[PDB]
């Protein structure tokens, strides 16, 4: 059973060659910034940190927090598969209890790195890697929270956005080297969504449904405005940096490649994206929100993941990636005017992105572990 | 205006290795196999390349006889681009005594490179990529010449059979490491469709739309079900040499890669002209089927040109390709309702396809000759 399962979450070919693993080994961890809320944070982070027993390893104390993120989504998910119908108040307090753990969990992992002499370059793949994830699920519960599943086309360019302005973060490091917090940054967005889900709780949708009486739009468009408004400023920041900011020759990325290269990538899967929401006869997404997002959320997460790989192995990115196989059979059926119901296929591609995910995850995790003679989840 | 046009045909990147090329110095040619008409036809051949002064290059041989047969198949299509027109019966004259030049040139390349001691692996490469392209014209204007244009279905199983027998042929060469002649072959072929020519000016229209009166189907269905027949045999010896004939480790290729990994190449190919023939609302193939037929036969004939590549670098084969941008460009505006004419996109379709197909051709042949310190077409 063991042996069938390990050959099942392997490719057979290791994604990595030994160059780039020998430069991986050289990468050292810089970042330059603080954000606004970080330092009133930092203090209860150092007492949390202060707490953890020794014996817990990084990579471990991560995967605990997403888990917890995962199942209150997923939950989230079973009741309001459509966005539309309200959830008991106690599963938006769920997710709302379950990202301030995510939140407290992933701030340390770090610190209790240092502390224990643990740091590794499997842990900075690893935290990244598992970021990535999350935030397709902060999105979408957040979404659900809001009930935006009423207005698809704000729906599809907020949680899109998000996912694009964390890949751009990244994007930003492939170009730079350095990660740069902004003076808006994840602290700030993770608590507003917090508060945010117990307003829900406390107003549910008739006071979402409410008119903002100065601009006669609804209120429940307004952190769809605020999406709009995090999104100009994020890329603005980002973007400065794109055009000036490479440290690489003639000033070109630290991997020598185009500084446009990530942009074909990202766009592409908002690309597809678009294309498979407006061809759509049966209004899939529409329909079926939550699925959807879920399905090219894992496609997303595993692009964003390759390029965290690409900067930390220094490689350039290879456009075509078994990722789009996924969307891709959404593409081919839609194209022969739906012969098999989207639904269906949805589904079908939601298994294999999730699973091309987590064996492309796990590959890579162990790869790196049996080189540096490390347990992923244990320290020695 | 030269610096300008040199720029256009390269490719930024060099598309081969040093290391491939190295290997490429190692290789031998080995053909084992004689046609049934070659014994006959290698006494005119012997006399013929004898007439041929020594300093024409081999390379520039060739090149004459490709440039001959693509100008009389261009008249062709100029007069017939539905394949349902009468063409006045000199064109196909021109067709038959051009196809005749061109087999003559071709077979002769390789006896006058060995007597004038300048047979090279860039010889070997320019041949087979330069009877890529002209296959794709041969199997166009044998169609226009029979008028298999009033039996679409027809016309594109045959010229699509075609190409993947021509292909099938380097894909075993790809297998075995050797090439491996027929007892029908390209010899056979070509003489057959030389005569064809001389009944359509005989006969015209007229000839070729009776019936023959005991199988109730019109006589020109007949080289239809021919290259049916002929798909058969031709398959077969190269199939039981696929399965069987693997010099690799293990019966793999000669490469290392699977034996299945060259049908995904071809494959893709096929598939996407059927599903872009199958979807078109206009009926594109049915009124611009020449057009069509050139625009995937360039992308067809690269594909090949890459195996033939593949084949001399002993390398593995790259499915992500350039080339099927252009039916990617089709295939797009089909899949948005047709909100740009076809018959416009497969235009753009079409350039962009010849011009790919002309970059990759020159900037490997200059790689090659810059690597060896010959020129292409002089012989020192
Ligand atoms: C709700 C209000 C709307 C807009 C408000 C303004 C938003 C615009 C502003 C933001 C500009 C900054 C870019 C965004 C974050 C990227 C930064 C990064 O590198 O990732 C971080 C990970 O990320 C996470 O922790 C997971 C993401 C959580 C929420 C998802 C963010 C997307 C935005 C959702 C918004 C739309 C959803 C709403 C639905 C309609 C880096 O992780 P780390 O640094 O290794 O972690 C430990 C170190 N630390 C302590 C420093 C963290
Ligand atoms: C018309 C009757 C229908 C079917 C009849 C039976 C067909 C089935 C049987 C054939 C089985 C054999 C496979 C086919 C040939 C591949 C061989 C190869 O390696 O390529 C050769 C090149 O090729 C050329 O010279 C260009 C091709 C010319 C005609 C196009 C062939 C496609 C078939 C069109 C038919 C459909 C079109 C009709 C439209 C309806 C190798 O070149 P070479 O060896 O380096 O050249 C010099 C050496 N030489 C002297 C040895 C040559
Ligand atoms: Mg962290
Ligand atoms: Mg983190
Ligand atoms: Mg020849
Ligand atoms: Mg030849």
């Amino acid at each position: 059973t063991g042996c069938v399962l390990n050959k099942l979450f392997q490719l057979p070919t290791p994604p990595l060659s030994r160059h780039q693993l020998k430069r991986l080994e050289e990468h050292r961890y810089q970042s330059a910034g603080r954000s606004l809320l970080e330092p009133l944070m930092q203090g209860y982070w150092e007492w949390l940190v202060r707490r953890v027993p020794s014996w817990i390893a990084p990579n471990l104390i991560t995967i605990i927090g997403l888990s917890i993120n995962i199942c209150t989504t997923i939950l989230l998910v079973f009741y309001c598969p459509t966005a539309t119908e309200q959830a008991p108040l106690w599963a938006y307090i769920a997710c709302a209890c379950g990202l301030f753990i995510y939140q407290s969990l992933d701030a340390i992992d770090g610190k209790q790195a240092r502390r224990t002499n643990s740091s590794s370059p499997l842990g900075e793949l690893f935290d990244h890697g598992c970021d990535s994830l999350s935030t397709v699920f902060v999105v979408l519960g957040t979404c659900i929270a809001v009930q935006l599943g009423t207005n698809p086309d704000w729906m599809f360019f907020c949680c899109f956005a998000g996912t694009f302005m964390f890949y751009c973060a990244h994007w930003q490091t492939y170009v730079s080297g350095t990660l740069r917090f902004g003076i808006i940054d994840v602290t700030e967005v993770q608590i507003f969504i917090i508060i945010m889900h117990l307003l829900a709780v406390i107003g549910g949708p008739p006071f979402w449904q409410s008119m903002i009486p100065v601009l006669n739009i609804q209120m429940k468009i307004f952190p769809a405005l605020c999406t709009v408004a995090g999104t100009i400023f994020s890329c603005t920041n980002y973007f400065r940096v794109i055009f000036t900011g490479g440290v690489g020759k003639n000033g070109s990325t630290i991997a020598g490649t185009s500084v446009l290269s990530p942009f074909l990538h990202i766009g592409s899967v908002i690309t597809l994206a678009a294309m498979i929401y407006k061809k759509s006869a049966v209004q899939l997404f529409e329909k079926h929100p939550c699925l959807y997002i879920l399905t090219f959320g894992f496609v997303s997460a595993k692009i964003t993941n390759k390029l965290v790989v690409a900067h930390m192995t220094k490689s350039e990115m290879h456009l075509h990636d078994t990722a789009f196989i996924g969307p891709a059979l959404l593409f081919l059926d839609q194209y022969f005017n739906s012969f098999i119901d989207e639904y269906i296929v949805l589904w079908i591609a939601l298994v294999f992105s999730f699973f091309d995910l987590i064996r492309y995850c796990v590959s890579v995790c162990n790869q790196i572990a049996s080189h540096l003679h490390i347990h992923v989840f244990r320290i020695k």
